[PDB]
């Protein structure tokens, strides 16, 4: 059996982009993930509109509403929530997404790159996650038998 | 005629501390807020012990379990959720998300000198309303309503 | 000793308007209802603009987004959900359903001249209690309880 | 992969019945719906009791409780919520069902017959739905990748 | 400054009855509890009829449907959920679980002579706080907080 | 299609143990249960720690937190909630679990051993369950089409 995820991961900084690629690749290799039917936000831009070359839409309340609703709906309609957390950039963005997944009854799984695993994560991130793994365990993670654990590191 | 709040605000950066003081002072002046009976996270850290003062507790799971639970309980047992949002720079998203799931009015307060700046799409969407810090003292928390942030999203 | 409500009632048909006036007048007389601080949808339409008065806004998504959110926020931030139910004839089911999910007491009020008539199975099942309009002025909203509608279902 | 739905659709008026048949047929043809394991209310009458030739049961609080609980349980235990909405008959009945599906974290999908698509829907229906499609798009709808959109028409 | 509760306590065993009386008397003395407007299950049995007094109703589904719904409505429309827990010996777990899902502060009260004894893991985990019976009269229900039971789990 | 359950069942008394075995066996034989990917608590002890030969951990708040969170997470991440209810031992333990499953939108199914079926169950158990069956119907129970019914017996 397989499972679909919401790809909670930012694409705005060097280290976010590096973590993104690594997590994408992690999931292609994992036989318990159905990546084709997962929700990856960048593949699901509203009406194909690219905010980077069309930033006028950042002032458009309809676009904002559509995008927001689509991401939520992406969390709500998939099995597992995936949070690529960058401890140094204090995991900024996915807080709300992680919180919404918890409210919808999803397994919330934080993945941290190995270079950063062990660094201090926020109390709320530690508390909201059902498990926190290294990037390199993500490929061999069994999403059919997801269990609870604590992060082995500091919590600020 | 008096609502209680959860004081969702950080205390690490200079900006954070300055917004923290302004908002707390605002809440004291608001006759529709009952601050004595509100939850302020700094005063409710497990065993009355602040991580920043005793970093010992960075690696203590009883402390982190207890403090996390105390903060959730502070959101759920109070009427309104307040988020002091500094757009240029938290842990706030999960607090905001938890409030939303618990049926609370979610109010973001942004310092006057930052109001207008782009806030994150999820912050924008999870909030019921978004105000300036100089408005917090007069906000009627007995008639809380939806409104859109006067600013863009990123 | 004072609860606030969400005033779930339509204002299109003659019957709807008549039940609307009767119920509002009842709520004014009820000393356990705090009507000043209750949410009445007609007074909280986005930009203070009523669709029926300015149908322009039928095709405005900002307006519909904002007004929908305002009504949800009116249900979730108030104590009780009130549904003025006209059995012979809304949008009320979703309001009722949202209240149920938010943990609110769901009270249906049916005009005396219609009380006894069949209500829909889902209306029947989602409601915590079902009363006559002439009872609304004296209902104790501080001790709200479950009871079955004295009537059939369809 | 396939998905199960709750068949939110009334059977009481001419145009409801016509929309019912069209939606049933839509789903048999859609390869992403598992219609055998979906919940269709009329197939799930309590103890096989036909209210039309046995209306005495409309005064029976036990029957009412059973039926109500079964429909909810039908929404709760399937993947997607399906609402056949008749704009002219102001979609009366499914409001509560749509609201309950939203509370259980389901994709809520309104289908309107093409003859009526574009006519004014209620604010709450517009707001509660994750998408609103024409009857003829229902057969080719991909329930494995359900996304958000707005209704292209009036909202009253 | 006054919160209402749901009085989650059994009345079958001797111990249950003794804890029932102690807790009710405690709640009367607590100036932060509004007991008149609280839900006490024994006083809200369907048709004012107690199963133990009229076991006739053991086999009545209208009665069981109505009483179950009334108890859920008593949890959801009140501020705090109270569980009188007798560790040596309910139906209480589902009441506790329902409160948790409804966003209520969950307080367990254990008789002084039993406090220290092992409570079930799920009781331990679902509760926001766990106190002695002799503390109930002075508990500040306006500032309810998380704390760990001073005792083991089984 | 198959479904995963949470095995809500105690292992502390003679009659609980007998009911446990019977329910385990019931599920191996049921083709609509995927028992390999279900959550059975005893197979999911935190860090393999056996409380019976290591009861020091009963005073360990971290172990308690881990275990509790794992069981919840077991309910939340499976399809159906299964409650092996012993009417005589007044079904003590699963109340919270049953309540949590109801809050997460799960079908809650009580199974009672045939010897005890008909005996008085608690109001809350009766009210929280979507159905109550005999142990011997559990093998032939179709979890792909779970429906509502009342318990045929006393409710105290």
């Amino acid at each position: 059996p397989k499972k679909t995820i919401y790809f909670g991961a930012g694409w705005r900084t060097d280290r976010q982009n590096k973590a993104y690629k690594e997590a994408m690749e992690a999931l292609k290799e994992n036989p318990t993930i159905d990546l084709e039917n997962s929700y990856v936000p960048l593949d699901n831009q509203y009406k194909g509109i690219r905010v980077d070359e069309h930033p006028e839409y950042l002032h458009d309340k309809v676009w904002a509403t559509a995008t927001y609703n689509n991401d939520l709906n992406g969390i709500k309609t998939n099995d597992i929530m995936l949070g690529v957390y960058i401890p140094d950039e204090q995991g900024t963005g996915l807080g709300m997404e992680l919180g919404y997944a918890l409210s919808q009854g999803k397994y919330v799984l934080l993945v941290i790159p190995d270079e950063d695993y062990g660094k201090p994560i926020s109390l709320m991130s530690w508390g909201v996650s059902d498990n926190v793994i290294k990037m390199s365990q993500l490929k061999d993670f069994n999403f059919n038998k997801p269990r609870f654990d604590f992060y082995e590191g500091a919590v600020y």
